[PDB]
């Protein structure tokens, strides 16, 4: 339903930082463990990010987490947002590409230039498309009328893009794919 697509990018998420997960499978699916507080979180992971860890012990890692469930030991499940902590030191963010938003309003479209700020080398699709579609909802009315074919482009410097299509959440197997947030260029929205 719209409305649980509503709220889910609505909903809570956390950016855990310099963390050590540790890597297993069970039954053809790949996970990364890691605890805090005497509590475990679990984050399936997918794609070819499926090698990248293919050592036990992996140090250093930044994880964007979207509790999808719970268990009563109080494991929180994620899916993907994993990517390596920054190897450079920044006082500011170190990207801020314009996010072009084209809303459709009446009789016609109004666009809207705004910046989204990059605090990391390696940021996770999951992290972009989560955050943008969050202020999307905050600020622009997305999901207050049927999203249709509506997308969100991120365009690369070398003029490669990533899209997410608003009508359905970010598919789970794309979950763990990263790109390089220094190399943004800018990012685009058309929404109802
Ligand atoms: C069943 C399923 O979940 N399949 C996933 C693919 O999605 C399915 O097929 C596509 C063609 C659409 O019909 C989807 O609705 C459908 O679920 C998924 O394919 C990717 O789908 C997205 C849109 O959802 C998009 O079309 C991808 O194409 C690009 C893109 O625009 O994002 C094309 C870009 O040139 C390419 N960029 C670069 C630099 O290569 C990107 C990039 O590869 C991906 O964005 C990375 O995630 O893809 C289309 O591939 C497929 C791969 O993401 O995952 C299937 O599990």
């Amino acid at each position: 339903d719209i409305f649980d697509l509503r709220d889910y990018y609505s909903g809570a998420s956390k950016e855990l930082k310099n963390v050590t997960g540790y890597r297993y499978s069970k039954g053809g699916k790949h996970y990364l463990i890691f605890d805090k507080h005497q509590k475990f979180t679990r984050i399936q992971i997918f794609g070819k990010d499926i090698e990248r860890l293919k050592t036990r012990k992996n140090p250093g890692l930044d994880i964007f987490v979207v509790k999808e469930a719970e268990n009563r030991n109080g494991t929180v499940f994620s899916y993907g947002g994993v990517t390596k902590k920054n190897q450079g030191a920044y006082y500011d963010y170190l990207n801020a590409p314009k996010f072009v938003i084209k809303k459709e309003v009446d009789a016609g479209v109004y666009t809207h230039v705004k910046r989204h700020y990059i605090y990391k080398e390696e940021v996770s699709l999951k992290e972009l498309d989560f955050k943008l579609r969050q202020y999307l909802i905050q600020n622009f009315d997305l999901y207050k009328k049927f999203p249709k074919d509506s997308k969100i482009k991120v365009i690369m410097k070398d003029g490669g893009y990533y899209t997410f299509e608003l009508n359905k959440k970010l598919q789970p197997h794309r979950m763990s794919d990263v790109i390089d947030g220094r190399n943004i260029e800018k990012m685009e929205a058309n929404i109802r």
